């Protein structure tokens, strides 16, 4: 059972920017519901207890609300639920030097054991089937290998976006040979998008240790994964659920229109 | 002149729950503006140097916000930068909920007795060829000198949602009330001409505000001591030129969502 | 009845550092009690029903401590219960550490134009065989309807840590203010009388601290727009009765710290 | 070699009401310095490079003064050089259960792994010698067992304490035979009274998690100590260095008084 899921929330959000000046772009609301909170009440059904936070500068809004406080009700309940049945912690990223520095700094808060990631800006709607962690964390149990979530897009999307390298193994299911971090889609080595969900086993740390700067400068959780993906096998999962890119401003519209015509 | 402008940023903003237990809906974006950023604007335009703020339960975001910090992050960050450096922000905690009215009066303490305006930043104003609703409203107090309160007629299917005057055609855009209602059925609008999130008041607001008991909604009104001095002397509606959002409502929150974006 | 008590404190506390990176001076106890606490209590007592504090890096501490949150417990909190739900309490950000002058100036958005009284928390002020400090104050204004400053005698070897007054007699503690120095040199103190962190101010002070240039330590001196004033019309000094503990220096916080432990005993 | 620290930060300080309302008496200053910040500086001497700190409802005030910020100079060397060189964590206790029930908590930011426990309010100052973690980071290493630092103190005071029943393996070192939380003067196995300092195995976890409220319904680590006490052997070391008990009002200002002289 993999118990602890890391969210990091420590990047600048320069896209949202006024408001992400004060407001992690992981708090922003679809509507009425941060992202954060999909994000968790996610892991919650794939089984995890602990929700570990890496934050910036913008702590503060986003820890006050996974704190104790007080159809309104209806509107509470689960964040009521959320704050009593999981045990949230939290780690400062010193410096905005990537999403694997911050998964590295997430160190602290994990220690020697398999983990899941979530990026919360990946709103990740599927319920139908179970939630895409939980669909992750029950390969893992069959694999006991990391685990990166994809997507098929068009080549025009490619840009944005880590791209894998993979040999089929079951249906939706592929080994990764190689990834590269937002490569154009002129180089891009298929149509297989990672999105913010992985099962990362505990040697990644060491990885990351000793991954330098990539794409814009940042260490990268893709080439730390691409790493790994030479040494042992590691799998990519073709994930069954709507996803929206709300670290995208189109996605982040297109998911609040949505939201409001179910609300309906 | 007016140099102070009050904001009321002490309501549940229950509909928009459950981001609203940590996250006041004034500082709700847009999509990456929080909507007292732009009355905020609105005010400055219109004169004021001094951001009176009622806050409730969470103010730590308001505050922040205003607070100084650290290609288009430049210009995104420009007016923010421009606002904290030039205003002068000013605080005090409504201790409880006791509605629109009582929060105006617990703002005596910011405002002393000299006429002022009021901003309820829920109601998104966009004004493009013309100056801000707030500096139109500036200009009529030049003439007028007395309590001024925005309004725009609506369908009468909407009149139940706002408070409603009957008035007396002064001039062009120009009305002197003769009676006020806070939200009516169909049945009894007095008319279509609704009130706004905008009013400029003389001081002697404070005094009747003091006596004014609960009303609808069990809420001590801003509508009902507008009433009571409109009986005891002119005060006057004005409709404002320019577009106007309630995003105090998630479809016009949605709606002002959408237009903003079309923009970019 | 002054109904407004402004209470600075935007400064940095550079003695008391580390500590005053996050926590304001202000908010320092005595043991279990913030110095600001006591200030707030004083006001209440001299008739004050809003607070309004002037901020600066260190708001969360002062503005989460006056905020609603709550024999064992119960003694040693009912006052500060009290105080949250009776008195107002209001704020503004002093944008940059330019001086008590200029803090005060900057608190012209929470006062307006009406006189009022203004407390130096740093300075504890005991004094309980007689009304509090601050409201010995108030009575005095109801009568000179001036601008009122206390001061207490001290050593010419203190003079130079504090404003200084030249006065003349009017009454039994009460002087006509002839002039003010801010932390002359013992040599050049005009007297022993020593301003203390206590004042009723009327309001045309603001206009006369806003054409007030930078004075001693580059700071904008209430000292000095106070001396402009006193100049201009009747402002008096008023010798307090009661106990003060500079806690404004570590000797001070520390003398005050143990007599309060030898009391509580 | 121990890397991580734990600071139990969530209990009432019921004594300093009511300041402690919104500050944690951890973060009480001597004169100008938080509780907290000598805990941290004497972890790091010990070797120690995480500080995972166990919050309550008044975590503002001790999460920023860690967190970057900007004799003046003189005076903040030390917590910008803190600030830069550890990694701080954090875990809310939801209810105030008891210094066992928070160290629980803090099962979250330790793992599987031997580690340190600092409980601020005793100000522990060495003069010569290295600071009591570093003197216990060093036992361990010889021992590999649970270490409970003792002070022998006077009789009349032992029933503020935990207080052990050991016995003599070497100088200043006891294996321990049983532990009672606040006995009373007349019940006191002897006058060697534990002091706010520990190094614990990871298996002291399960046993907490089995340790049911003791003293003062609290779910209390000595009770989980004297278990593990029991089971195996575990250690008391009797430190050199001064101690103040800043979690009394005595000890807080006798503190207070002896910082202001070494001036
Ligand atoms: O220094 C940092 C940088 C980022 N983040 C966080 O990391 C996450 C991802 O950051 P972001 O910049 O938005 O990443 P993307 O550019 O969207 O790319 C990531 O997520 C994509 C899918 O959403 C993948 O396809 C990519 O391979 C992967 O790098 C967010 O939660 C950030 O707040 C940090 O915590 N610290
Ligand atoms: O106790 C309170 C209650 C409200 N507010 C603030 O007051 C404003 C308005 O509150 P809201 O709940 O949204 O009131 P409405 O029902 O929308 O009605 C007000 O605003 C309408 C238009 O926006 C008008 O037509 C109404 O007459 C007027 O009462 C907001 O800024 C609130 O945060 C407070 O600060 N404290
Ligand atoms: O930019 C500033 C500077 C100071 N303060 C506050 O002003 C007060 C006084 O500051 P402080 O530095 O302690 O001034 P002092 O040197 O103590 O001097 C003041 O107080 C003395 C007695 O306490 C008097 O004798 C002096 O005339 C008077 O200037 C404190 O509450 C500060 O926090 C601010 O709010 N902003
Ligand atoms: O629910 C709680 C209760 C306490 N604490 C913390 O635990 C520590 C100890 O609390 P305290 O109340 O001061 O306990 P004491 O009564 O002092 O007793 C402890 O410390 C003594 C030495 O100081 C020992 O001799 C005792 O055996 C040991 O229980 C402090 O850091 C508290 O903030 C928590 O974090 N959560
Ligand atoms: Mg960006
Ligand atoms: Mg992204
Ligand atoms: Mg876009
Ligand atoms: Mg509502
Ligand atoms: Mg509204
Ligand atoms: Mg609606
Ligand atoms: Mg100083
Ligand atoms: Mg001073
Ligand atoms: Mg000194
Ligand atoms: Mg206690
Ligand atoms: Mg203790
Ligand atoms: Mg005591």
């Amino acid at each position: 059972m993999i118990k602890k899921c890391l969210f990091p929330a420590a990047g600048y959000g320069t896209r949202f920017l006024p408001i992400t000046k004060t407001i992690p772009k992981e708090m922003l609301p679809i509507v009425d519901k941060p992202l954060i909170q999909y994000a968790v009440e996610e892991a919650m059904e794939a089984g995890c207890e602990v929700m570990a936070i890496v934050t910036g500068r913008n702590k503060r809004s986003l820890e006050d609300y996974f704190d104790t406080s007080y159809n309104k009700e209806n509107a509470l309940k689960s964040i009521r639920n959320i704050i009593e049945k999981c045990c949230f912690s939290y780690v400062r990223q010193k410096q905005m030097k990537g999403l694997g520095h911050a998964i590295l700094t997430g160190e602290a808060l994990i220690g020697n054991e398999p983990f899941a990631v979530i990026l919360a800006d990946d709103l990740c709607i599927s319920h139908d089937h179970p939630s895409v962690l939980k669909q992750m964390t029950s390969l893992y149990q069959k694999y006991q290998c990391s685990i990166v979530a994809i997507e098929e897009v068009a080549l025009e999307e490619v840009s944005k976006y880590g791209v894998i390298r993979g040999e089929w193994l079951e249906e939706g299911v592929y080994e990764i040979k190689d990834m590269v971090e937002k490569p154009n889609q002129e180089d891009a080595p298929s149509n297989l998008a990672v999105i913010g969900r992985y099962i990362l086993t505990p040697d990644i740390f060491e990885i990351l240790s000793e991954t330098k700067p990539g794409k814009n400068n940042e260490i990268q959780i893709t080439d730390a994964l691409r790493t790994q993906a030479k040494r042992k096998r590691i799998i990519a999962y073709q994930f069954k659920g709507k996803r929206y890119d709300c670290g995208s401003v189109e996605g982040y519209i297109e998911a609040s229109n949505a939201y409001y015509k179910k609300r309906l």
